């Protein structure tokens, strides 16, 4: 699809068998999801932005379906105010900014 | 152009006669720039990010070039970690997300 930017670019994702809403964020290096269970080992990370840093759990090799398009990569889990799809998965679904 | 997301989508902007680097950010409602001097009166605004909330100065009808495209609109100034171009100006330069 072509997504215009008059409104927040929200899509449905499927992760860990769960449907969620998430923001496509070209300004995010990483993908960050609210508290949920994921399989595998994890390691802590601190990630920052406006307002400072939060602590998250880093899980690797996680599959996500993003608006119907599957991608695999690292997913960070923690107290994010918004579920965010970042560049690590946006690249995999072939997303570009065009103007 | 078509901008891929393997690297941060950094562009050159011009504001106040000065060139700066900024991040094209579909996950940002608004445009937020680091401390600088702008003309006119400002109004208060609170904004949120991944780490919490911050106070910024809101300036309206500011002339700004983004990757060579002219825009005129609202610019927020404050303690953002990085200059970000948000949807308010992405829409003025005709940007879309595509996959
Ligand atoms: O971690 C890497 C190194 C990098 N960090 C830094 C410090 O550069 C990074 O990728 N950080 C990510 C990040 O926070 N990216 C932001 C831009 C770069 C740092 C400033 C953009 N992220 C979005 C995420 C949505 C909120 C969680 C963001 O902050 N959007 C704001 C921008 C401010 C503004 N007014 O536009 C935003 O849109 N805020 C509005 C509210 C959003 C809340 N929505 C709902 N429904 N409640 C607003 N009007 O205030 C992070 C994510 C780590 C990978």
């Amino acid at each position: 699809p072509q997504i215009t930017l008059w409104k927040r670019p929200l899509v449905t994702i499927k992760i860990g068998g769960q449907l969620k809403e998430a923001l496509l964020d070209t300004g995010a290096d990483d993908t960050v999801i609210e508290e949920m269970s994921l399989p595998g080992r994890w390691k802590p990370k601190m990630i920052g932005g406006i307002g400072g840093f939060i602590k998250v759990r880093q899980y690797d090799q996680i599959i996500i379906e993003i608006a119907g398009h599957k991608a695999i990569g690292t997913v960070l889990v923690g107290p994010t105010p918004v579920n965010i799809i970042g560049r690590n998965l946006l690249t995999q679904i072939g997303a570009t900014l065009n103007f």
